Order: structure tokens, then C-alpha cells, then sequence
């Protein structure tokens, strides 16, 4: 029973991070589509970025709710905080894209890239801790 | 022993998760780098081109190692598809980087569909491989 919880936790963690980076990739792609006048195509990218933000946030929330073991509590709260910092940056990318502002996009993009760099290394720390039961 | 094959199954799914994560991060760097370049932030865009290269090279090495270790027929067909699909993806992202260096929206769009189509297939193949690896880990325990 503990082991089936582990697989659900792993699906939540991996899907959350894949959907989160896809959310940012979509809004960047959509910004470029707007630059090229592909304005209908760009709306599909923006909608997917929004949806992927919502779905990935829900999975992080579930992961943290279910990571009660003492070895995981601190790291899971670190994940919650770093993920929130990433999601805030991607929300900033969406707002820059709606305003069609190259400079607003640059401002927040460094925050996005730095938080995702940390999410990759934090994910590996979580995978190590999950596998040690 | 069971823990050996179990340990190797976990190692394989982890290779797969890191490869897909870094592959999508590579895209995020080239697209956001193009936006930075167009805003006059040439230095940051250059760093992002380098990071896109690094990330897809690391992903490629993980994909190659995954295929080398996916010997069972339940996995090998999916694994070689993942490899062939990654090659398509990596070539399109390289096209996106060169379009960025040339400051060319037209060059960028010319390959942007190749990248998205390959990435979509990569994500489905990862899903099939994760499920098939998990099935093998459970078969051992059964």
C-alpha cells in the first residue's frame, strides 16, 4: 500500500514538472506567433499555457498534501515554494505576451529559467528520497 | 536478484524523465532566447542558445543510454521509436537556434512545426515506456 502511494506521488511529480515547463514553452511560442501575425494560432498557445499551469499546480498541491513522511516534508515544501516562484514567472510571461512587450518578457524570463533550473535538481532530490521508501 | 532488475527499471524511467524534461527546457530556452534577441538582449540570448544546445545534448545522451539498456522486446520497439523521434526533435530545435542567430522569424516558423510534432510524439512515447517499465517492475514483484 505504501508502494502504490509512491507510484502516484511519482506520477504527480513528473507530470507536474513536464506540464509546467510545457506551459512556459507554449507562451514563448505564442509570443513569437504574435510577432509573426499568427494571431489565431497564438491564442491556442496561450490557452494551453493557462491550462497546463492549472493542471500542474493541482498536481504539485496533491504531491505536497501526500508527502507527509518526515524525510519528505522539508523537501516537499521547498518544491511548493520553488514551484510557486516558477508559476509566478510564467504568469508574468503570459501578461507580457498579452501586452506584446519584449521588455516585460525579458524581465521575468530570468526568474523563470532560474526557478526551473532548481526544479530539475529538486526533482532529483525528491526521486532519491521517494526511492528510499 | 529482483532488486537488481528493479533498480535498473527505476534507473531507466529516471533517464526517460530527465531526458524529456531537459528536451522541453531546451525548447523553452530557444523560444524565450529568440524573444530576448528581438528585444536587444543579445548576451542573454546567446547564453540561452548555449543552454538549449547543452540541454538537448544531455537529453540525447540519456536517450542513447536508455535504448542501449532497453533489451526486452516489450521495450525495444518503443525505445527505438523514441530515439528516432528524438533525432527529429533535436534537428528542428537546432533549426530554431540558427533562425534565432539569424534573427529570422521566417526561418523560425519553417522548422517550428517539425519541433512541435516531434515533441508531441516524444511525450506519448515516454508515457508508453513509463507504463511498460512499471509493468515489468510489478511483474517481478508478482
Amino acid at each position: 500500500t505504501e508502494l502504490d502511494q509512491t507510484a502516484h506521488q511519482s506520477d504527480r511529480l513528473n507530470n507536474a514538472l513536464l506540464m509546467a515547463i510545457r506551459s512556459s514553452a507554449n507562451v514563448s511560442s505564442g509570443f513569437i506567433e504574435q510577432l509573426g501575425g499568427h494571431d489565431e494560432s497564438a491564442g491556442k498557445r496561450m490557452a494551453l499555457s493557462v491550462e497546463l499551469n492549472n493542471k500542474s499546480q493541482a498536481l504539485v498541491d496533491e504531491f505536497v498534501e501526500n508527502a507527509r513522511e518526515p524525510a519528505l516534508r522539508g523537501l516537499a515544501t521547498e518544491l511548493q515554494a520553488t514551484f510557486a516562484e516558477y508559476a509566478k514567472a510564467v504568469a508574468g510571461q503570459r501578461e507580457a505576451t498579452r501586452q506584446r512587450s519584449l521588455e516585460q518578457y525579458f524581465k521575468v524570463n530570468s526568474d523563470a529559467g532560474n526557478a526551473m533550473g532548481r526544479l530539475q535538481t529538486l526533482r532529483q532530490q525528491l526521486v532519491t528520497t521517494l526511492s528510499e521508501r
